[PDB]
């Protein structure tokens, strides 16, 4: 209560140096009970100032002057100064107004947007404060909607200045952490809106096995439950929980065979049409809620109701998942009312969360986006994306930009849901995001044309897409590190450019260019290629330091804004100096846990990564050359070393310690091979293939290589050699 | 009162098992008496279910579940579920929200509008239900304004799926159905804003019957009254009530030699500025309004006032009647403003359409669309189009479209009001299109420029313009027919395709395509000609059946969606096998009813068609090729019989029957004569037309004439061809 000051109708809690809580009550009342928002206001003790006069009040932290001078809340008689000279005159909050700067957050869906779509704000501002409006109903101490706050206003003033990982460690404290995500849920996802049977979808599984694909989730759409077969005086086909036994003859023996291939089992629920006379559950939810059968009364769609969510769970969820259903794809499309005013989405999302935690530890749901807080309930389903480059050059800022309101576990339908074009380079580009992604989930439309099967497509496309679904798999120790890193530092896996570099300009100016964990720095290619040069490419900004191409070695020296081109079937995916990264050495193999550790060492720097796993952590460090190994509990785990090109180390157990300062540093890559490369598959005439390649052998001097290729007519071109000079400079 | 259910302030009121009032009381009073939109309440007792509880109730038809959940109206409370699958989740209908799948309905005028303008919705919906608010005052018995009504909220729930007939004519049930319209209405209006004499007004009239063009009726704009010489200081000539006596001297004898060459007359009134002290009736209205004359205190339009209504019919109107006017042109554009909160041009349509009934049965106005139900009050007048091509693109469907909210009489400006430009092409096909409209008035700006007179163009545009104004004149039988129909069966002449059509999805993707009465599809062209064509263009969707040309007998088989080539000349107008057409054989005689009708029937089906005249029914049935004509009453009427090419029978009296099994069902309609005409006014190579019209006749089977065609390098020319092979198939 030092930390909480009463003024006229209005109550501040300084919970941080930078965060104040800001009360109004006409009844003296201020609520204490969480809301849909808020789960703590529990904050250790901070110093700050007050200057206390008969008709106004100042509150003075290190970083804000919040001022209230009486009455009613209004853009005049409550507004704040921010300590900060980010702007020239956008350092003033003014109660109920906008300023500029906000970095913005996210949005409840992608359904039918291609491309672009308005974003609501986050906490995130480059002016260095942002208000979180609390307008939710409060929650009793076990979790259920309570009614409406007793502070009728309820704000949240955040001044962080350019402090964005503490802003967002911050925020979880108030609204909780992001709970551990379960490793199953890091590995590929199949799904299709397509009416498999039994038979076809064990098939398709076994096909992946075939063609070296690996899945940990096999998603089966709403096909699984009557569609067709609903008569139509019940309404449409879309909600469903009554299997289709043309289809699904033997649920059990189903979901069994799935398991007995380590895959985890969610079907598609359409909750919004509820529980109808004709579903396999109605005699049982009739009973259980007084229904009137005779009259074929409907148990319709109300997660307000205690018995009808009890109903929902126990008694239409509850037999699918004694078949063997693990969690549940919340697909709600169906708008935003309810006679609690509270969102019919919160209320699945939250309810559906916890109830998924009774028969698996740290489940899952699927579902759309419900407002702030609602990243308690992962993982984000964004649903139905048309099908465009549009929607792909979008999609890497929507999800970096996401981390700003801490909704972190995206999963986006990776080549796009529904309408939109064909173009097989667009659905490996967009493959390429979804690998360096929150969630790798393929997933189409009803078409026959829009399967995101690797063999739908040509040799080149199929053996790329297998290579990019591999690498997720290698990619899953590093994912699961940075998800339990998420749960309890409250540390995004994927963050704008401007966590890491809040001072500098170019890190704003590269929308889809993101830090993947804390090792890796990826700039998807979301244009389609330009068929002179048979190559995309995308502007890159580097960091101070000196940067390697994960897949190449291709070096680069920051700092610098370059131009950087990729064939199709390579993705701009960089690391620094002293980069380690784990890879699984075995992502084919079923085990719940790698029995080989791929070490990936990029040389010219100390570095360390800390590998946290279920039971174990495993610490690598690079130090003057000298690479350790050590592990909290042991284990017949073998580690493998790769120190830049070279394997050093090939299945060694237990914990070790080899010296690399005697070991080949340099990559392979060369200028002359890349040139060789580029110039080779370029759709441009073979005597300017000749020209260039012969003046770039023969002219010595970096400086006049750099003036031949300026001369070049195709401008393009130029961009394209200059980054090969620039990085064999 | 068993069709009647009070819950909680909330009343229902089942009328059809499809349709539902609901209606919210604060006072615990509800409303019995009429509204300016419905007019009667008793409908046949139908059986439904209801589920009432302690909270809620439920209440179920064989169409619909409507759910209230107590409380104030909000979307949470009130809201319904259909019992149709047209959509996946289109299916409920929330309090005072819009769903996806309303057809459209009208709006008040086309005034300034260039092409496409919003529509209001109507009470159709691919998904089956719609929401009719009434926000009106209530009626006295007598149909006087009495204010607000004491159902707050008063709902027209509407859940007849894709039935719309059923839902229009329950919806004339509700709202009244439209009156029978008078036959002069049908015939050619002639309008021009344009200082016309007497004199040279009936020159021109004269000069129409020279020129064999039939008209009905004689509109006089404005300048009938002072305009120029109304002194400033009343503000302008707009509204005025006074001959101008140069150009009237004697309105009475002017009057009397338009109804001694059968014209109906009604003069422009725009009431705006009511009746100021210049003005001939003044003095009388000053005198029965007690109005300070010295002062020149004037008459404000005030249709609130029942004082001002009366001096308005009896002192302003009364007088110009005695004169022989027949009819108001009541020309509304000053807005919705009134202390009542009605309307003005609703107060304007509702008390002259009754005050027009006095001095002739059954007779009209013209006016703009004042709402629903406003249907009550013929005929619509859309107002001050621009005139252009995409005016008229827009014109077929707006008018087929206003069906959906009962509003079938719209006459519009034919070849448009006002601004745009000239293009002779453009007005013939507007006036094709009117010709086939509910109304055919020629009307146009103040320009020099803008007359819709036939001889203002060429002799070719001339002679088209009047042979489609005769077809109007021959057409008048079926549209009195249909206008009966209208007024006793609450069918609509004008139908979008999707009344006949409900389930076809084509029938949804044809805008400008409609039922014109029982028996004829039209299709109006509404772009400009491809010029090296030499033809305009449409796509028509023929329904299942065989179908030929009104015009040319051309042949088409259904179904099929297939583009369609005419001349400027010539319009695509279709009937199907067995249709049966009566047209008046003297269109240009001067007599109250036909002394001939012509039966058109196209061979290949049995058929059937009910004349509906003032004093008779006609039956005209043909059946396993027997043609018999009966009536209910014995007249000298002489009949023409036309089966498919050939006059079988001329000028027969009474009732008969005649076999038509034994005469030549084909038309002359042949590929080889069409193609040699489409290649000959063709602007393309002789060349082309050299080798197409050798190959088609070579080439004898049907796939290869098509194969050749698919080869040619003018995409349109092929579709062209294509069209005349389809016919020819
Ligand atoms: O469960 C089937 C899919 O439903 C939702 O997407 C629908 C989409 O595939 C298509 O049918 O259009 C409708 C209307 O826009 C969408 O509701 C989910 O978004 C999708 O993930 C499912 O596969
Ligand atoms: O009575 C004359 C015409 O008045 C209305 O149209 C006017 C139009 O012709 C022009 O003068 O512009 C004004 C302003 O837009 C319009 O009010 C009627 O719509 C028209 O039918 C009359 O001929």
């Amino acid at each position: 209560n030092n930390n909480i000051i009463k003024f006229d109708k209005a109550r501040f809690t300084v919970l941080t140096e930078h965060l104040i809580r800001i009360e109004y009550s006409e009844t003296g009342e201020f609520e204490e009970r969480m809301t849909q928002m808020v789960q703590n206001r529990e904050f250790s003790e901070v110093n700050f100032d007050i200057i206390e006069k008969e008709e106004t009040i100042e509150i003075i932290t290190s970083t804000v002057h919040l001022y209230y001078n009486g009455g009613e809340f209004t853009n005049a008689s409550l507004f704040a100064d921010v300590k900060f000279n980010f702007s020239v005159y956008s350092n003033r909050w003014y109660f109920g107004e906008k300023s500029d700067g906000n970095l913005k957050g996210t949005t409840r869906t992608l359904d039918m947007i291609d491309g672009e779509c308005p974003l609501e704000d986050g906490i995130m501002s480059k002016n260095g404060f942002a208000v979180l409006a609390d307008k939710g109903k409060v929650l009793t101490e076990v979790g259920d909607i309570a009614g409406n706050s007793v502070s009728t206003i309820d704000l949240y003033l955040f001044a962080y200045g350019r402090d964005y990982r503490q802003a967002l460690k911050d925020f979880y404290q108030l609204t909780g952490n992001t709970p551990k995500l379960p490793r199953f849920a890091l590995g590929n996802w199949w799904s299709r809106y397509y009416d498999y049977s039994d038979k076809s979808y064990l098939a398709l599984m076994d096909k992946f096995t075939d063609k070296k694909v690996p899945l940990s989730v096999s998603v089966i759409d709403m096909d699984w439950h009557k569609v067709s077969e609903v008569p139509s005086r019940f309404g449409s086909g879309w909600t469903g929980y009554s299997w289709n036994k043309k289809l699904f003859p033997n649920p059990e023996n189903f979901i069994d065979e799935l398991h007995q291939r380590k895959l985890k089992v969610t079907l598609n629920d359409h909750p919004a049409d509820g529980i109808r006379a004709f579903e396999d559950p109605y005699p049982q939810v009739a009973q259980t809620l007084d229904l009137n059968t005779e009259l074929e009364e409907a148990a319709k769609f109300d997660f307000d109701n205690l018995k009808f969510r009890k109903a929902y769970f126990e008694e239409v969820h509850g037999p699918l998942e004694k078949e063997g259903v693990d969690f549940w794809w919340i697909d709600w499309q169906q708008g935003a009312i309810s006679k609690s005013g509270v969102d019919p989405l919160w209320l699945l999302n939250h309810y559906q969360y916890q109830n998924a935690q009774k028969k698996h530890k740290n489940n899952i749901i699927l579902s759309r986006y419900a407002g702030p807080g609602s990243h308690r309930y992962p993982l984000g389903f964004s649903g139905a994306s048309v099908i465009s480059w549009a929607s792909l050059d979008f999609q890497p800022y929507f999800t970096s930009t996401a981390s700003n309101i801490g909704y972190t576990w995206w999963s986006h339908d990776i080549g796009g849901h529904m309408q939109g074009y064909k173009d097989a380079e667009l659905s490996l580009r967009w493959l390429q995001f979804g690998v360096f992604s929150p969630i790798n989930r393929l997933h189409s439309s009803k078409s026959e044309f829009t399967s995101k099967e690797p063999w739908h497509f040509d040799a080149v496309i199929e053996q790329s897409m297998i290579d990019f679904l591999q690498l997720r798999h290698q990619l899953i120790p590093y994912l699961y590190s940075a998800n339990l890193i998420t749960a309890s530092e409250g540390r995004a896996l994927v963050e704008p450019l401007y966590y890491e570099y809040p001072m500098e300009e170019e890190a704003y100016q590269h929308r889809n260019q993101y830090l993947f964990g804390e090792q890796l720095m990826v700039a998807p290619i979301t244009e389609k290629m330009n068929s002179l040069l048979q190559m995309g490419s995308v502007e890159v900004w580097f960091p101070e330091g000196t940067w390697y191409d994960f897949f190449s070695g291709q070096p680069y020296d920051g700092k610098v804004s370059l131009k950087v081109y990729r064939e199709i079937t390579e993705m701009p995916v960089f690391a620094k100096a002293g980069a380690i990264i784990p890879l699984d050495k075995n992502p084919l193999k079923k085990e719940e846990i790698p029995s080989e550790i791929i070490w990936k060492i990029f040389p010219g720097a100390d570095g360390e990564y800390l590998l946290l796993e279920e039971d174990n952590e495993t610490k690598a460090e690079f130090v003057n050359g000298i690479f350790t190994v050590t592990s909290k509990k042991e284990s017949s785990r073998k580690h493998t070393i790769i120190y830049g090109e070279h394997e050093i180390v090939s299945a060694k157990r237990g914990e070790f310690s080899i010296d690399l300062n005697g070991k080949e540093e340099n990559f392979d890559w060369n200028f002359s091979t890349a040139l060789f490369r580029r110039l080779d598959i370029a759709e441009i005439s073979y005597e300017q293939k000749d020209e260039i390649l012969q003046q770039l052998s023969l002219i010595e001097e970096h400086e006049k290589q750099v003036a031949f290729i300026k001369t070049n007519e195709n401008q393009e071109l130029q961009n394209s050699l200059f980054e090969l000079l620039y990085s064999g400079k």
